[PDB]
RNA sequence: UGAAGGCCUGUUUCCUAGGCUACAUACGAGGGACAUGUUCCUUAGCAGUGCGACCUGGCUCGCACCAACCACACGGGGCUCAUUCUCAGC
């Protein structure tokens, strides 16, 4: 049966052979996609006279009658995607006068000859793609007043002349796609005849660096602002290539996937207003300083995988002062490249750059010296992503130049050293230091003395050592909020740790073998860890070997919202272990060994809990153990996932596997 | 209090100040070792007149009265070790006439001047060591008729002359130790004056390539049979060194720890009757063929660590035909050496050898070719130990020469290959192949086709792969009894495996992740492993991930004696799982998750059990689960280790951590 | 006096055989989101597209198991010092 919902009956994957006419008569939307339909009888739309749009696609619909839309004058969107409409006639639409969006995706309409769209005056979107068209002309008169998207994708247009374009005289083509159409020639004036042409999409149209030169002149004196040229054969460019754009104001230009091998001297000198430029996925050999000459307004450059693979000692290389022209650049991306290493004047000139990414860019950057980032002295950087570079060591003061740096990322590297606090010399105001997934990070007493402004500090899977030294290396980080120490196998710690971080909110301790610290039989008592940092919200102690939470290591943590103590080994919980957690919102105690869940322990937190999770525990179906629990279950509104399936008793001998919430407690208490 | 036992009152570590005289008067032995005693009052031994021997050592005993032994005429062994008897006089023993063993180990009896031993006529053992003696003479008359062990260890004898020896004229000295005594000269006739001198022990006496040549002549025409020269400075030997032994019948000669650097040509040419020779712990450079010339009767040679460490390209080396003279040798040991590898004619000549060891002997033996053991063609080998040689691959037919080989050992190696059955070509009648602790052993269908005579086959920790192929690679091993497959992480196996091994007795499967095979929810049912091989005695399935033993995978195994299912995850046991185990003798189910031990399951095996072990399980202290168990406990004679401590409960909420045995089942059943 | 010893008492060192711990890593199963290579299945008897699906893969990513890994806590086996209780020879 179809899913009737608030006047939008969506009938998807219903195998409907013929259009059903069911109850709802106020429906405004109807989905027919993914159904085998012969065709649409124009008369079954009398019980359905209110539909504003109808999604009728992915059905083998032979043909269409003008009745369907003219018996339904209130029509806005008619989706007719992938249906088989081999031919079309103006009659079909002579009545249709309210539609604004006409979708035709795969219909074998190959040839049209009529003036079918003299009636659509409100038609904005007009998708005519993959239909085997051999010419673009769709009429003889000046029609389609307000048409803002004209797609012609994967058709067989071979050329563009002003004769097959004239029917758009006063329209404003906000997006004219022509992707994958094997164009070979653009008749002069085949673009001057469109009213207002903003965008363009020549993807996959197999262009040559010569055709381009011509197309440019045919785009001159036009109002084009976006222009894409992805998936072409622009093996190289010269100053004469884009010469035709000089009379234009081109905002964004894309050149990804062109196997572009050479970027001639002064090839961009004629785009003094370009504000975005994507060079992704090209095999660029090198960049002379005069390469980018002209782009005095560029604001976003992407070089992701834009350089040839490393050869043969023919690795790609950029020369000094190569960016001295982009005095306005503010986002430079250079991922996935093989550039050897940085030079003293590589980034010289960028006096406005603020987001720089170099993830997986260098190959010989094993060691970061104090002279690597000298180029970025005058650049107000606010971000530096250095993931996946095989960095193996950071020399002293290497970041002294990045004064205003805020978000720094050195994760997924091979750093194996002993932090001595000097590595951060100069990071006046640093926000967060994502430093996870490294080889070895021996800590010292002053490792973080120089950066007292940290907010987030990730140390996931860095094989930490020397974390019990006193005082805590985290002592000077007073503004710290988010701290992560998972997957480190932290043998032991002193309670001195975390002293004074009154702002710590999120704390992670997954996989850290913290068993002994909380056992009652310690050298000198269980570690009253988590002391007086009231502001903690989310606490994580998953899979920590934990065996016993000693009474009152959760004191004064009133604002704590989410405890996650699952995957440990907990059987006996001493009363009042949770007493200040009166605002707890989500508890997780799965895969533990908890046999009994009494009221003196979980009472206070279960009060206003929101989502509990204690699946897979060996629950004990007796009345002096789970009675109160089963009752709470019956009378709660706390989302408890898989209550019927994964909650089950494993004792008594004759209750092994019995549904937890079925144990009748009505005969006790 | 002293431990009185069957007339042997042993008072060890009792802090006894003065000799107590308690009830037992039939005691024949009395231990006094490790007690601080001033001395032994000869009059407190009137209540104790029956002792035959008294172990009175490790006590600071000033002196001894002749009364103690003469009031006890029936005395056989008087041990007086480590006591402080600065002086002694004949009077002490003029009465003593029944003692047979007198022990004096560390007493500062530096000088003696008397005939103190004219009375001991039955004294066999006479230990006089570490006593600061400056001469060996212990009397002037021909005494000590039957004396068969005269120790003088760690004293300060400087020479041996026939004057200080004459008091043994007609005695037969079966062992004359002179260890650690810094001897400098052996006056002529210092050995011809003893009646029958068989053994000798000159350990640690700091000899030289000189002194030896002379001592030999002083030992000539004597009846010596054993001779030790360990811990000396024989830096090299020549044919003239042992020349003095030619007139003797020398059975065993030891030369260990002599830093022996060169063994000159014909150094042993004068010992045509030596039958044991230990060259252990020496720095021998090389062995010419003429090295062992003469030893035509040797029957046991030891070269354990007898070759210099590997240099500097100056590694030790053995030449061809170096053993051509030892045509009677029958046990050659060559452990802990650095010889590069075997040559075509290394072992040529040994036509009687039957035990050969080469553990940790070679350095460049990564690959064993079919021409390595060509030397052993005519040697009836019955053992070949090759552990710890870093062997990495076995070529085809490498053992074709060792026809009569029975016990072969290739363990603790780096073998990483795929057995194709050819590696055993020629092992007509092989007994066992210890092949554990290797890198990788891919198995094939014919791996053991050529050796159908195996008895024991160890494959411990070899990371086996391809063990589920059909037919079983163990199919032709019909006489197989002991099979080991532990620590291999065997993912899965087909039931075809072990088909026809009706003689298999011991089977090991520790640590092999065999969980799913026995689960009821298999592709086509649980694998009826261990099918119809009734003769299995000891079955081991420890730590195997096991989760459920399906009913009747233990059918017809009547003679199975010991099941070991510890370190698994077993909670429910379906009735009748053990039914044919009516002769089971020892069960092991520790560290499981067994909550209930009922009667229908463990009944039949618990009948005649001998030793049970089910510690660390989460037992359920309720009456419909453990009642019968607690009862059985009260009414059994089955050795149950740690019954009081490691058999506790986990349910109900009370009775938690409660000792099992103290659970009163008198109010139910 | 010094020197020498049994005797204990504690330490420390060092190993070896443990159990227990957690971590990375790996071999497996069984999962959920794919676009695929073909298989059905109908649509314009065929070709082309367009109701879902199955089999095979390249998997990403959570899960249970087991193995070896190294880390952590604690026993357990040798040795080497302590300062006492008592000798003699002087």
């Amino acid at each position: 049966q179809c899913t009737v919902r608030y006047n939008v009956a969506d009938c998807s994957h219903l195998k409907l052979t013929h259009i059903p006419d069911d109850l709802p008569s106020n429906i405004t939307v109807l989905n027919l996609t993914h159904n085998q339909l012969r065709r649409l009888p124009p008369t079954n739309f009398t019980r359905y006279s209110q539909l504003a749009i109808l999604d009728a696609g992915f059905n083998s619909i032979s043909k269409l009658e003008p009745e369907l839309c003219q018996i339904l004058p209130l029509l806005k969107v008619l989706n007719l995607q992938h249906n088989e409409l081999s031919q079309i006639s103006d009659q079909t639409f002579v009545f249709c006068t309210n539609l604004t969006e006409l979708d035709l995706m795969s219909n074998s309409i190959h040839k049209i000859k009529s003036n079918p769209f003299k009636n659509q005056k409100n038609l904005i979107k007009l998708d005519l793609s993959h239909n085997g068209l051999s010419s673009t002309k769709l009429g003889t008169g000046v029609q389609l007043e307000n048409l803002q998207e004209l797609l012609l994708a994967k058709n067989k247009i071979l050329a563009l002349r002003s004769e097959e374009l004239e029917f758009l005289g006063n329209s404003s083509l906000r997006k004219l796609d022509l992707s994958s159409n094997p164009l070979k020639e653009f008749s002069p004036g085949c673009f001057q005849t469109i009213g207002k042409l903003f965008a363009l999409l020549l993807n996959n149209a197999q262009l040559n660096p010569h055709l381009t030169e011509k197309l440019c002149w045919e785009l001159s004196n036009t109002s084009i602002q976006n222009l894409s040229l992805a998936n072409n054969q622009l093996l190289a460019t010269s100053e004469s290539t884009f010469s035709g754009l000089k009379w234009t104001n081109l905002t964004q230009l894309d050149l990804s996937y062109n196997n572009l091998h050479d970027v001639g001297n002064g090839s961009f000198s004629y785009l003094p207003s370009l504000r975005y430029l994507s060079l992704e996925y090209n095999n660029i050999q090198r960049l002379s300083p005069r390469s980018f000459y002209g782009l005095s307004n560029l604001r976003y450059l992407s070089l992701k995988r834009a350089f040839t693979k490393q050869s043969l000692a023919s690795h790609p290389n950029i020369d000094d002062f190569s960016f001295q022209w982009l005095k306005y650049l503010e986002y430079l991306n250079m991922d996935d490249n093989n550039i050897p290493s940085t030079k003293s004047n590589t980034f010289t000139g960028l006096v406005s750059l603020k987001y720089l990414s170099l993830s997986k860019t260098f190959t010989s950057l094993q060691t970061l010296t104090n002279e690597t980032f000298v180029s970025l002295a005058h650049s107000p950087l606010l971000t530096l992503n250095l993931t996946k570079n095989h960095i193996s060591k950071i020399a002293n003061g290497t970041f002294s130049w990045l004064g205003q740096l805020r978000i720094l990322d050195l994760g997924l590297n091979e750093i194996e050293q002993k932090l001595s606090g000097q590595e951060w010399r100069g990071l006046r105001n640093i926000f967060e230091i994502y430093l996870s997934y490294n080889k070895y990070l021996q800590l010292s007493t002053s490792s973080f003395a120089l950066v007292p402004s940290l907010q987030r500090l990730m140390l996931r899977r860095v094989a930490l050592k020397n974390v019990d030294i006193s005082p805590s290396p985290f002592r000077p980080l007073r503004n710290l909020t988010i701290l992560d120490l998972s997957n480190n196998n932290i043998a032991n710690i002193n309670e001195d740790l975390l002293e004074g971080l009154e702002n710590l909110e999120i704390l992670d301790f997954q996989h850290n073998n913290l068993a002994r610290l909380w056992k009652r039989a310690n050298p000198g008592g269980p570690v009253n860890f988590l002391k007086g940092l009231s502001h903690l919200h989310i606490l994580n102690l998953e899979s920590n070997g934990l065996d016993e939470i000693p009474v009152g290591v959760f004191k004064n943590l009133f604002e704590l919202k989410s405890i996650n103590l699952g995957l440990n080994n907990l059987n006996k919980l001493e009363p009042f272990i949770f007493d200040d957690q009166t605002s707890l919102r989500s508890l997780n105690l799965q895969k533990n060994l908890i046999t009994s869940v009494e009221k003196d322990v979980f009472g206070p937190p279960f009060q206003n809990l929101n989502s509990l999770d204690m699946r897979f525990n060996p629950f004990d179906c007796t009345c002096e153990s789970i009675s109160w629990f089963v009752n709470w279950i019956n009378q709660t509104h706390t989302n408890i996932s898989e209550l019927s399936t994964h909650y089950l008793c494993n004792t008594p001998h004759h209750y092994y596997g019995f549904p937890l919430k079925l144990f009748d407690t009505s005969s006790c208490k």
